[PDB]
């Protein structure tokens, strides 16, 4: 009946003078440290978002616990006159550059407004750091160079939220998951579709991948090595009572085999954000997928961990394991290497209790799916 016993469970953000939503977790392997980001908002409402805050947590091997340093605002992560949303972190292991992608929206202009008027005013931005978050560069607006001509074709858009992906292709490409509302019919209202932004030069230039032929929203991507190639699995939010899963054989440019995965429930009326990561298989496939998302048929509750030992086969998704009882919403996963018990170690940030705190969970595969051992 109880939720899963884990290595650590600590609230790293709490409502106070500000509210905190939309978690993003990024693991730094060389430091054995985590960077937890979140939207520091004036209230729980989406349009009250303001700045992005951060906390550095250092894993202590002797105690197998993470001690977090004090939170601080990423002062540089903002455009004058705009509120910052959707933190999407990414570390470039080759350049030693830490990236924080996010969107900036004028004052409190809502998503609803952009949708009803078919008028886009959202900006795509970023900030970088060479000392693991100690200091940040000035912000940079990537809208023109990354969206350009397509801007007028979308009512609005967003990235992530959550960790991004750096591929294992020769260029070590940066992949930023996203979605946009497409103006397709003169009368019918624009339909949203997932897609990815792509950079093959360590963040110098960007491009837009193609859309998932389905009414899809927020998504995340993970890279899996099959017996023949590297594939990018995309897991997206949907309003059809089930998640939509698609696959790409060309590093994010095209997604196919789009379909509903009835085993992964989505609550009404439009679903909820979820997270997906790949990690070293304990054993044919080299990597397995772990996914976290609410498991309730009618509301956002009971965060579950799902395992796919035969990725990306839709019917291979396991039944969920209960990670947290009650109100649970957005989440973000990170693989942290080998844990204290020899099995894959995981870090997970998730919204809990009617959006009043963001909890950090650390557990292993042995703890979550013991039947595997
Ligand atoms: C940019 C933005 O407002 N994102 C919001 C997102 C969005 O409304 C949905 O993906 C449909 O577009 O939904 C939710 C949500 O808890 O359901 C919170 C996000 O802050």
């Amino acid at each position: 009946m109880a939720s899963l016993p884990v290595l650590q469970k600590e609230s790293v953000f709490q409502s106070g003078a500000h509210a905190y939503r939309i978690p993003a977790l990024l693991y730094l392997p060389g430091q054995q440290s985590l960077l937890a980001f979140a939207e520091q908002r004036a209230s729980k409402k989406d349009e009250h978002a303001e700045l992005i805050v951060l906390r550095r947590g250092d894993y202590d091997a002797p105690t197998h616990q993470v001690q977090w340093q004090a939170q601080e605002v990423v002062a540089q992560a903002r455009l004058d006159g705009h509120r910052s949303m959707n933190p999407c972190p990414l570390y470039d292991a080759q350049t030693g550059t830490l990236f924080l992608f996010f969107i900036a929206i004028p004052g409190q202009v809502t998503q609803q407004q952009q949708l009803q008027t078919r008028a886009n005013v959202t900006r795509l931005c970023q900030v970088t750091s060479t000392d693991h978050g100690r200091t940040w560069s000035s912000p940079r607006d990537l809208t023109d160079a990354a969206i350009g001509p397509a801007y007028r074709e979308w009512s609005t858009f967003a990235v992530g939220p959550g960790h991004c992906l750096q591929l294992n292709d020769r260029a070590r490409s940066l992949v930023v998951p996203a979605y946009a509302y497409r103006k397709l019919h003169p009368i019918q209202r624009p339909i949203p579709s997932a897609f990815c932004f792509l950079s093959h030069d360590h963040g110098r230039t960007w491009a837009r991948g193609h859309f998932v032929a389905q009414d899809t929203l927020e998504c995340q991507v993970a890279e899996v090595e099959t017996g023949e190639q590297r594939v990018v699995t995309l897991n997206a939010r949907s309003h059809l009572r089930a998640r939509v899963q698609a696959q790409s054989t060309n590093d994010g440019l095209d997604f196919q085999e789009s379909q509903l995965v009835k085993k992964l429930v989505e609550p009404p009326p439009q679903g909820c954000q979820g997270s997906v990561i790949s990690f070293p298989s304990p054993r044919s496939p080299a990597q397995w997928l772990l996914y976290t998302h609410p498991t309730h048929s009618w509301q956002r509750a009971d965060l579950g961990a799902y395992l796919n030992p035969r990725p990306p086969a839709p019917e291979a998704w396991s039944e969920p394991v209960l990670l947290a009882k009650g109100s649970c919403a957005y989440s973000d996963l990170q693989s942290m290497g080998t844990g204290p018990d020899g099995s894959p170690l995981f870090g997970c940030l998730y919204e809990a209790n009617d959006y009043e705190e963001i909890v950090f969970l650390m557990f292993t595969l042995k703890q979550a799916f013991p039947a595997e051992y």
